[PDB]
C-alpha cells in the first residue's frame, strides 16, 4: 500500500470527507470504521455523532498535509465514493476515531482489511477505558 497527497475540501461527517484528489473533487468513506451519523433521518443526529463529526473535522481542518491510501480491494463504494484510509500529517483519522471511543470497526470486506487488526486493537483499548460510545 501507498499513500497519495490530497487537498482537503470539505468535512462532511465523522465518516465521509470531500478531497481534492489528481484534480478531481471526490467523496471518500473512511475504511473499516463507523460512527455515529448525523446525516440520514433513519433517526437523524445518534449520539456521539456531532461529536464523532467535530473530531475528524478538526483533525482534517488543522492539518499541514492529507494523504489517502487505498487498500487491496475496490476502491469505490456503490455510490461512487473512495473508499481509504486517511492520514492527517501523519496519523490515521480512521484510527484515530475508534481509539477515543468515537468509532466502532465495521463488518469487514476481504480484501479489504488491511489496518484491521490495528484498528480492532484501538477498539478493545478504547472500550477498556469505556471512552465515549463505549461510556
Amino acid at each position: 500500500l501507498h499513500k497519495e497527497p490530497a487537498t482537503l475540501i470539505k468535512a462532511i461527517d465523522g465518516d465521509t470527507v470531500k478531497l481534492m484528489y489528481k484534480g478531481q473533487p471526490m467523496t471518500f468513506r473512511l475504511l473499516l470504521v463507523d460512527t455515529p451519523e448525523t446525516k440520514h433521518p433513519k433517526k437523524g443526529v445518534e449520539k456521539y455523532g456531532p461529536e464523532a463529526s467535530a473530531f475528524s473535522k478538526k483533525m482534517v481542518e488543522n492539518a499541514k498535509k492529507i494523504e489517502v491510501e487505498f487498500d487491496k480491494g475496490q476502491r469505490t463504494d456503490k455510490y461512487g465514493r473512495g473508499l481509504a484510509y486517511i492520514y492527517a500529517d501523519g496519523k490515521m483519522v480512521n484510527e484515530a476515531l475508534v481509539r477515543q471511543g468515537l468509532a466502532k470497526v465495521a463488518y469487514v470486506y476481504k480484501p479489504n482489511n488491511t489496518h484491521e487488526q490495528h484498528l480492532r486493537k484501538s477498539e478493545a483499548q478504547a472500550k477498556k477505558e469505556k471512552l465515549n460510545i463505549w461510556s
